[PDB]
């Protein structure tokens, strides 16, 4: 059956107030009082957060509460919070075959949320990988925000992009986003230049951190 | 309300049937037959296609079809093809606060290559970070697929879970997924034991690697 339709994405600011809208039918959303909503944090298991339109579950923050009008059903949620950022869906009982049908979704991303730069960490070609006639340089790039990050690398102070390899901005527990920069060299082009270095773009502003061979007794 | 614990991971090859199971208690899965199944993938809806326990409602093939003995419910999907490809999750109705409970979901993976056992490199802390006062660990998994992967950090043959940031796994070109993992530690509780350990588990495989604080001799 097709979905209820919902707006694929929604951003707001701390302490703001934000609606998404689930539009339905006379046969739906419109003909019962039976309106579902809940949440749902990627990786997590989804919530029940609103039911019969408008009863929220014990345990639920009074900031989320539901309505509809006509056919169209509506959350609201009152003094956003970054922890409200995660996907959102209504659903409800139908008049045709299916029990219950539901929406396709909503995106709330929270803004606004502090700032936040990089801690690029630069690691050398571990002392295993060398064994299988491989060495890769790690840059680690963890705690910033936004997800916004532009790596580049010098091969004796001069650029050389033979063999980058950037990571899409994965979120973390503590809000802010990490990626690592990898660069896939040769335990021959490694153990010949003198030293290596990751350049870190995060907002403006840049950051570097060099290595070079290393050796010991 | 805590979630009903489902496998967080599952794979299946075309034309086999495969087992998701659901855990509750008698006051949720146990104490009603109002059991029901939801696929989803991601970006689009989810679609309810098992509800009481057994039922299934109209549109909805066959190959699939619900169960439960005492606590725990059971989805199987037999006959599988590319498109059963998805994340797919239980929920019961309940006693309580919250009407209906959800599991954390299940993502089902139908084998379109063969499997790729994933390649492990660890780093220890560069000197450089630690003359910083600073103390990371970084662990590389590569090619491996189905694109799931768990990673734990020992110490010494004990437990760890502060400072253990881990990735999502991304699809690579290869068609094949790759995923790291740190731990922040300080130069102490580095020296302070004599090795630490990444551990990842692949389809129920686990392999190891280690480092010790020792660089010079």
């Amino acid at each position: 059956q097709s979905a209820l339709p919902q707006p694929a994405s929604v951003s707001g600011s701390p302490g703001q107030s934000i609606t998404i809208s689930c539009t339905g039918t006379s046969s739906d959303v419109g003909g019962y009082d039976l309106v579902s909503w809940y949440q749902h944090h990627p990786g997590g298991a989804p919530k029940l957060i609103i039911y019969e339109v408008t009863n929220r579950p014990s345990g639920v923050s009074d900031r989320f509460s539901g309505s509809k009008s006509g056919n169209t059903a509506s959350l609201t949620i009152s003094g956003l919070q970054a922890e409200d950022e995660a996907d959102y869906y209504c659903s409800s009982y139908a008049s045709g075959s299916t029990p219950r049908i539901f929406g396709g979704g909503t995106r709330l991303t929270v803004l606004g949320q502090p700032k936040a730069a990089p801690s690029v960490t630069l690691f050398p070609p571990s002392s295993e990988e060398l064994q299988a006639n491989k060495a890769t340089l790690v840059c680690l790039i963890s705690d910033f925000y936004p997800g916004a990050v532009t790596v580049a690398w010098k091969a004796d102070s001069s650029p050389v992009k033979a063999g980058v390899e950037t990571t899409t901005p994965s979120k973390q527990s503590n809000n802010k986003y990490a990626a690592s920069s990898y660069l896939s060299l040769t335990p021959e082009q490694w153990k010949s230049h003198r030293s290596y270095s990751c350049q870190v773009t995060h907002e403006g502003s840049t950051v570097e951190k060099t290595v070079a061979p290393t050796e010991c007794s």
